[PDB]
């Protein structure tokens, strides 16, 4: 019996598994329960702490994936399938995973906590691209990742009601962070050095923990990759959440909040999932049905409001974006777009595309978008129209909300580092026109290129090692920089400096799409208020 | 008596004068009466045709400048005083000038008609920079220029009333054009080949003659230099013209506000000219630059609808137009009110001065509209750089008032039947007295078009004399053929169209073809901003 793979936590005893990497072994504890199964009467409710167990919990394999929609846009295509559930779906899904060096650290080790981010409707800690073994081995941190409820199960809200208060998937995350505070020391982790990192909806999640005081005491540093809590997709108003929840009930044969939720509770999980997309108010891309709601509780105000009012002295943040944030989303509803052609669209498609990529705004607001994103010397060139609509969706949804967050945080006391990730993976299965799409820096951060059975280049492995070092440096010291030899400067509202991350050495540049983001962040809100 | 200097027009006999020019003699008939003097009871009224006369009228020197405000911003400074009256002020000013080759052409010769344009408030055909002798000598055309009423005397309007119907200054221009039709043949001119050209308010005037059917039959081609009838300064609505007229009257004691229109106008008619002028600038709704108190009014008469509407509804087949701007349309205007600006320093302004200047340069729009201007003209990587801010405010004023109105006109005309040629004038005269930061300001292509550098008493470089000859050739070629191109191996000037949007750079180097008249900027002013003002 291997003693390194036996751990006792507050709830009881666990048995882990030894994992191999090209650099040596790692200890892994997978499928550790942190909450009571949120089933039956517990669907839509805040998570309850896992009651203590007797015996030894088998923690050698990933647990079930939280019930969610399965992407069938391109059946059998790696580009979409790598994000789909790779374990059975279940509402009994509140488990987390701990990876630690082998043998276990005998002294307090810095902790990284990963939050996955498929638009709050999808994701799992078990996805191959989130394999913690390489980061933990190379950088000697403790890595934790958790499953949290998504879609209706995590975010359906009838605001004010006790039966479906909203944001429960976020509370799942907070519970797991509490679990980390109380139990990570048993693995060698240092609960006084916990860095949150997340991508997309996971990045929005991290930002939300920053702005919610009960969570703020559970970690120390934050990394937000291609996502921000002030994103136009990341929250929904009380009224619109109530309407979406109400339409879901109607669509599945249910009728008073109590009676409505009770009837929803009798429905099979899959039935809810089958009608998830139908509650959106219009055809769109980069919009999701069930997301965090501003209700006065978890978020006492809108993320924008909470951001502007915040004192962020003592906070270090790492934020950044990929080179082509918008491209991926275009194939899910923008007219003329497909991974299977050049997607060289026409002006008319571009214009219809703008209403899809910027849904629910006035005709005037749309016209303003078209003004800023048209090259009036080349108003009808298909290649430029393709690039421009990608820019619209990417700026509006990701780049500009991240830039706004970064600027406010920097100006209000936080030390901020910003990056643009510009490397297109040699193994990327998406077409060349998509460039470096959303989500495709993650495999480098997790050091997936070090996996021998995969086809990455020697250069790419070295690059992955650089990135793991930046991320782990940040977790350890709040500063990604290595000892001097080209330096990564902090981002500030004025100088707006960030670095490019690719195969070349760090290059320092200015402005996260400053011209475009002035529009989304300064002008467009004024317009919409009148 | 010299037979070349004697001419009989419908109204009676004329005696002219023989002018020396560096390249030979020209006949000039200066100060020909074309209307009865708009004096006393005729103030604010449409012009009456000049009654025939017995004997010989001496047309041998320029007549009076129409009563107007005199620029006192920089007393003594050549850059401003070159535009100031160089004859006595008088309401007796309805005189035109004709220059013809010596000896008088044997066969009918194409005619250029010049219209000056100091914002509808100033200007005169007598200005040194409008001397027609050099054009006529170089290119053997006939040149005509006229004085027309400016300021209140030309454009004060109480819409609806017979006593001050508005647009009488434009009626002055039209009467002169009618005169050209009836009389220019007597000077050897061809009434079937008349090309109008004007700069600033003159350009806008030319545009209005294009959009007003009774004027449209009096000419065949048009040249609009740094102005357009659709500019935000060039017309005013009926209600705003009434408000301005009424406040002027009120400021000078009429009546002893509003009331009977006939009575209010009768009271205004008893006021000395200079009294009206002293209060001209006071009727503007806010502090501004590039805004003028009394301008053409959309009356439903001379202009049946807004120039924008008329341009859009127009069929312009069989029309040739030459349009253009200088390199720095906005700079001249900034020293007349934009905080931080002066000809006497670098005008390196602060961000706060920039924001304030935006409201001066784009007066009377919503805060939201102003915010939109700030958005498009701020460089968000250098939002506070003084030099960039100075240039940005210049571009705001130039784009909003000149470049974008001209581009909109040019695009609509081309798409609706007209052959259009477009230019940007990029030479800064060696003799320019304005500071270097102003670049090539509004109005500074004129001296080259008229061939002023050929004047021996002036100190232009030899290159500039070559340049002037080139421009005079383009202008006259256009007058003659409707096409500025030489009727060889010289680079060609292509038509401007809505799609390719091609134009030429006019400077000391040969023609260079380019695309887009500030296209990104002008999409904001011409396509977006109006949608914002509605909603
Ligand atoms: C590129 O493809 C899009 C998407 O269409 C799908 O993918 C293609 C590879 C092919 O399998 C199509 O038949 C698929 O429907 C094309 O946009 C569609 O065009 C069809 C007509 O062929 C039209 O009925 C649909 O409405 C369009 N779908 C969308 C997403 O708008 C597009 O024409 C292709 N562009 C090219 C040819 O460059
Ligand atoms: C540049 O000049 C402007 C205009 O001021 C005038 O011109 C100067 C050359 C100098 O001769 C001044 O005395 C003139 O009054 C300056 O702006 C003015 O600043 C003063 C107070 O300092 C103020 O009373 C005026 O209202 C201002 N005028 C305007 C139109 O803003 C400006 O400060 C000068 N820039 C410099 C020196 O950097
Ligand atoms: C590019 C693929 C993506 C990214 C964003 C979203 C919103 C959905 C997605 N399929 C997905 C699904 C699950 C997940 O964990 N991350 C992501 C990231
Ligand atoms: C650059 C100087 C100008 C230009 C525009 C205006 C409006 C006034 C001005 N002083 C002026 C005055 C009289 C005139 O005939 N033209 C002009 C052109
Ligand atoms: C205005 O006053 C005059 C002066 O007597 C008068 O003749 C005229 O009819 C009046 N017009 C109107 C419309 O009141």
């Amino acid at each position: 019996e291997d003693a390194e793979l036996l751990v006792t936590v507050r709830g009881g005893r666990l048995r882990g598994i030894r994992l191999k990497t090209p650099g040596g072994p790692v200890s892994a504890f997978l499928g550790i329960p942190f909450a009571e199964p949120p089933m039956g009467p517990r669907r839509f409710l805040p998570p309850e702490p896992k009651q203590p167990w007797s015996g030894v919990v088998d923690a050698t394999t990933f647990q079930s994936v939280c019930y969610q929609y399965v992407d069938t846009l391109y059946p059998g295509f790696e580009g979409t399938e790598m994000w789909n559930p790779n374990r059975e779906l279940s509402e009994d899904c509140l488990y987390l995973n701990v990876w630690t060096p082998y043998p276990r650290p005998t002294s307090p080790t810095p902790v990284l906590v990963w939050i996955y981010g498929g638009g709050f409707y999808s994701g799992a800690s078990s996805l191959d691209v989130y394999d913690g073994r390489f980061l933990v081995q190379a950088e000697r941190t403790v890595l934790v990742s958790m499953n949290y409820r998504v879609g209706a199960f995590g975010f359906l809200a009838l605001p004010g009601s006790r039966e479906a208060p909203g944001n429960v998937g976020l509370l799942d995350q907070r519970l797991a962070l509490q679990w980390v505070q109380e139990n990570v020391a048993a693995f060698g982790g240092d609960p006084t050095s916990v860095t949150l990192f997340g991508e997309s909806a996971g990045a929005a999640s991290v930002g939300m923990h920053l702005l919610s005081p009960p969570s703020r005491g559970l970690f120390h540093r934050a990394v937000l990759q291609s996502g921000a809590p002030n994103g136009p997709w990341a929250t929904v108003g009380m009224g619109e959440a109530r309407r979406r929840a109400t339409q879901l009930a109607h669509l599945v044969g249910c009728p008073n909040d109590t009676e409505l939720v009770a009837c929803l509770r009798t429905r099979p999980a899959q039935v809810l999932v089958n009608h998830e997309w139908h509650v959106l108010p219009q055809e769109s891309v980069f919009r999701f049905s069930f997301v965090p709601v501003v209700d006065g509780d978890f978020l006492s105000d809108t993320p924008e409001a909470l951001i502007n009012a915040g004192d962020f002295h003592g906070l270090q943040v790492l934020v950044g974006v990929v080179k082509d944030e918008g491209s991926y989303f275009l194939v899910y509803g923008a007219p003329g777009f497909s991974k299977d052609n050049e997607s060289l669209i026409s002006r008319a498609e571009f214009l219809a595309g703008v209403r899809v990529g910027v849904p629910q705004v006035s005709d005037l607001a749309a016209e303003a978008v078209v003004l800023h994103y048209t090259d009036w010397l080349h108003p009808e060139d298909p290649a430029r129209l393709r690039e421009a609509l990608s820019d619209v969706v990417g700026d509006h949804n990701v780049v500009c909300p991240v830039a706004q967050l970064a600027g406010r945080l920097a100006a209000q006391g936080a030390r901020v580092y910003a990056y643009v990730f510009e490397h297109r993976a040699s193994t990327l299965s998406w077409p060349l026109w998509m460039g470096v799409p959303h989500g495709y820096e993650i495999e480098f951060i997790f050091g997936i290129p070090l996996d021998p059975s995969r086809n990455y280049t020697a250069e790419e492995k070295i690059f992955a090692q650089r990135l793991m070092r930046y991320w782990a440096n940040f977790a350890r010291t709040g500063d990604p920089n290595e000892p001097r030899d080209p330096q990564w400067p902090p981002y500030t509202a004025g100088a707006q400096q960030y670095v490019s991350l690719d195969l070349r050495p760090l290059e320092v540049r200015r402005g996260l799409r400053a011209q475009a983001c002035a529009f989304w962040n300064r002008f467009l809100p004024k317009l919409l208020s009148a």
